[PDB]
């Protein structure tokens, strides 16, 4: 028992959580992060986006050598198979930087490291528990009165019940991230963006990946015409979808070595009994309030699992804010983000805005799928009229010259004001590409305005300019 | 001769010149476009930007096969090796069927495609002379009776007096383009983007490049850091350079195959005798009035050799357009193709500007440099006073998760309003993300307007972000 004083108080190192904490040390505060894992990052930089994006562009690599090279006029002379032990320490040493670099940023900024389990004690002071392992609490069991606290604790992986995720044949997103053989045969229970990665990574290494889900279309948060045209560019990189598909149970057969699967499809109630080396579970990820107390001050917790708040990111106490994934909102980590620097402007200005209708989510699958604004399903649910403007890459200079013309740019706008309202690419370079279209929803910009920008030749961009020009008039090369 | 009338004639069939012609049949008109050579997409697709970045990307990735590939996890039990002749191959059907498309697209907007040399009957009237191994060259004769004339004739070669250009051993780009074998040495005479480019190729492939370039800085229309950055990592990637270096001579030698070049430093003049297998004269492009029958009408041409004309594109004779690279205004073919739509949409509206303010210039080398508005030195000689905001791509996540972090992201914002005037990127993709600074020169959005903005995680375009971020404040991850 040991007492100290900070402006703020952030419990939980994440993309919200390292994020606020160094925009408060910034801004004139004192400033603490009560992290409980070793690292910094959250789960975004050691369970999450660096780990999966690693992977994803290591596998691509691998995929290029394997069916691109020939074409490309460059022969490699003999085998080409993945190291997989250097293959994950590619991965881990990626990871291994961007976490020493938080620490140094915080370092830099003067933000004091609490590593060990934040939890309150009052609705004024912190309890930082020691964890075990590397520096428990900053030499055991402080309790830290603050003026401001900044709950920014993250989620967890949703568990399927009656399935015992053992990660090593049953695992998880994080298992995935770390398996030291390759499947022959990965099953994923999910046909979220998390899946979809998973299985993308995999099926360009060696694995026969399938991919039970209970809706229908995949990547539930996308267009339709984009989600539809997902399954398609993924069953042709070899992604199988059992689509309309409970799964009943999941069970290691360990006299076989393999996780033996029981589904069954909704249309039609018969079930299969599946067979897989590895099986994943990626039906969701879910808000993580243990170890915080939220119980002991009553801090409101919803059916999901969620910390309530209002639109100033503050709980039933002014000075307790909650960002990031344990709060309301898409969980992801530039989301996170937004908020942490958007509660922390509250505390210095009485100001900060998330633009929540701008808010990018991106499957960093080759190609990548993008999008910002809202769908047509959004649109005609709202009954906006609107205009299409799609352009394929097939279409694009830059595409065609560089062999990779998968996709389109799908330009949604306002009939009679003409303003982008959305904005979904399926395309190589899409997680960049819709940084353009989320600066011109900021402006609100028309379809004619970026139609008018200057785009450089030869470039993939071009595709976004002319999808714009199909919105509103005609482009040029479609 | 045979006379038929049009409303709008195109001298031309390059970026400028069938943009232009697509348009022009949009908005209505009987449009025809005449065209010299065998294909359309002018100098671009056919001996420019096309062939050229197929080569840029295909020799990248031999390049990232020979040295990233085990450090991403990948071992090939073999010989990585550049087939030269599937390589060029790869180059040829890129090449093949964006011409292809052009002429799909001139079918489907019912353009008058007119393979043959165009001039000046009178300023009232075209004759479209049939060519020579032309493949559908116009019969005989036609004298064309057309209201508006618009001269996209280009831009060709500047061929450096005293060294004989045959593409074989002295190269010029169209021969560095097509060179059947990847040469021992490679001594270009000109450090500009198209010399640069050709550099990164073959230094790639295994030539041992050698830049020469008169002016004590290369690629010059770039700022001040990025060209001494620039010059870095090309430097960094195995390219000598011979700055404030003329060449005196150089003579194709095959008593031992060697052009034989001696060059001589402007700065303490003394000769050195450098020797090569092929010379790239790459000292720029000139404008092409050859052929046209300009001088016949008296068009007014200055002493560079551009064909003069006012802000409305028009020449002294106020229906005879000229746009592209023959006119004035950088040599770019989106530069072309903005002014190709502005004169044809002006013989709509009476009224049309193109923004030279914000015409990006993009270097295709790895890392792409690209920049649009203002340079640092020319705010210091408006006597503008300005903020300069930067984030390296060693910050930048994605960037850091692919292993490939060289470069920065330049931000240079007025003092007094914090607008941004000018955006200068060295990076992976900088070519693709010069496209997001270009909406906010177009919109005059200032270095809080981006920073503001919600960009994806993890992406390259948060480097934008952060840079933008750190132009007018401070920037979270450094
Ligand atoms: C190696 C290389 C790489 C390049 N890379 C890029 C790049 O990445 N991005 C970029 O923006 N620019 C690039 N450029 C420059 C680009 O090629 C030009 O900016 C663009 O092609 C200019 O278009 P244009 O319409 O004015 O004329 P051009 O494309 O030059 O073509 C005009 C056409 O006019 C015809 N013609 C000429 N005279 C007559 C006549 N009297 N009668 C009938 N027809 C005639 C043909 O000869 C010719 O093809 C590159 C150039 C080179 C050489
Ligand atoms: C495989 C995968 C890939 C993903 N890819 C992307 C992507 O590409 N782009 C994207 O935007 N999002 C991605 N996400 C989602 C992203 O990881 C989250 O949105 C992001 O981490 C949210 O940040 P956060 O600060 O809210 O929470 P988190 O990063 O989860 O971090 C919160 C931290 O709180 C700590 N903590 C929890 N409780 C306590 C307590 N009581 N005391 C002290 N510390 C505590 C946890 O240990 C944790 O490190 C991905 C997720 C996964 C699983």
């Amino acid at each position: 028992t040991i007492n100290k004083s900070h402006d703020v108080v952030i419990i939980g190192g994440g993309p919200a959580g390292y994020v606020a904490a160094i925009k408060a040390a910034q801004l004139g505060f004192n400033t603490a992060c009560v992290e409980k894992r070793g690292k910094l990052g959250g789960t975004c930089l050691n369970v999450g986006c660096i780990p999966s994006k690693a992977l994803l562009n290591n596998s691509h690599l691998f995929h290029q050598m394997h069916t691109e090279a020939q074409k490309r006029g460059i022969d490699v002379n003999g085998d080409i198979k993945i190291n997989v032990a250097n293959f994950q320490k590619a991965k881990d040493d990626a990871v291994k930087q961007l976490t020493g670099g938080i620490e140094l940023l915080f370092k830099k900024n003067k933000v004091t490291y609490y590593k060990g389990n934040g939890s309150f004690e009052d609705e004024t002071k912190i309890r930082v528990t020691p964890v075990d392992g590397l520096e428990g609490t900053v030499k055991e069991d402080h309790i830290l009165d603050v003026k401001n606290i900044i709950v920014a604790t993250g989620s967890e992986v949703t568990p399927f019940p009656g399935i015992e995720i053992d990660e090593e044949k049953i695992v998880s997103s994080t298992g995935a991230l770390s398996l030291k053989e390759i499947p022959k045969r990965l099953t994923i229970i999910g046909g979220g963006i998390i899946g979809l990665e998973m299985g993308s990574v995999y099926s360009r290494l060696g694995s026969k990946v399938t991919v039970v889900e209970f809706q229908p279309q995949i990547g539930a948060s996308m267009d339709g015409e984009v989600a539809k045209a997902t399954q398609k560019f993924l069953k042709k990189q070899g992604l199988d979808f059992k689509l309309s598909t409970k799964v009943i149970s999941a069970k290691r057969n360990d006299d076989k070595n393999v996780v033996e699967i029981v589904v069954e499809d909704t249309k039609t109630n018969k079930q299969e009994n599946l067979e897989a080396e590895v099986l994943l579970v990626a039906v969701g990820r879910r808000p993580y309030i243990a170890g915080l107390g939220a119980e002991k001050i009553g801090l409101e917790v919803d059916k999901r699992g969620r910390l309530v708040i209002d639109d100033q990111f503050n709980s039933k106490f002014p000075h307790i804010k909650v960002v990031g994934d344990v709060t309301f909102g898409p969980m992801l980590a530039h989301k996170a983000e937004e908020e942490g620097i958007a509660a922390v402007e509250m505390l210095k200005t009485g100001h900060g805005h998330v633009n929540y209708n701008n808010i990018p989510s991106v499957m960093y699958s080759h190609p990548e799928v993008a999008w910002v604004g809202k769908t047509e399903e959004q649109l005609k649910e709202a009954g906006i009229d609107y205009k299409i403007g799609k352009f394929p890459f097939a279409a694009n200079s830059r595409a065609k010259t560089n062999q990779d013309t998968e996709g389109f740019v799908k330009i949604l706008i306002d009939s009679k004001t003409e303003r982008i309202l959305g904005a979904h690419i399926i395309g190589p370079n899409a997680g960049e590409m819709i940084a353009e279209a989320g600066l011109a929803l900021e402006y609100g910009a028309s379809a004619e305005d970026v139609a008018r920008v200057c785009h450089a030749h030869p470039t993939l961009s071009e595709a976004f300019k002319e999808a714009n020009m199909a919105a509103y008039d005609k482009a040029i090369h479609c």
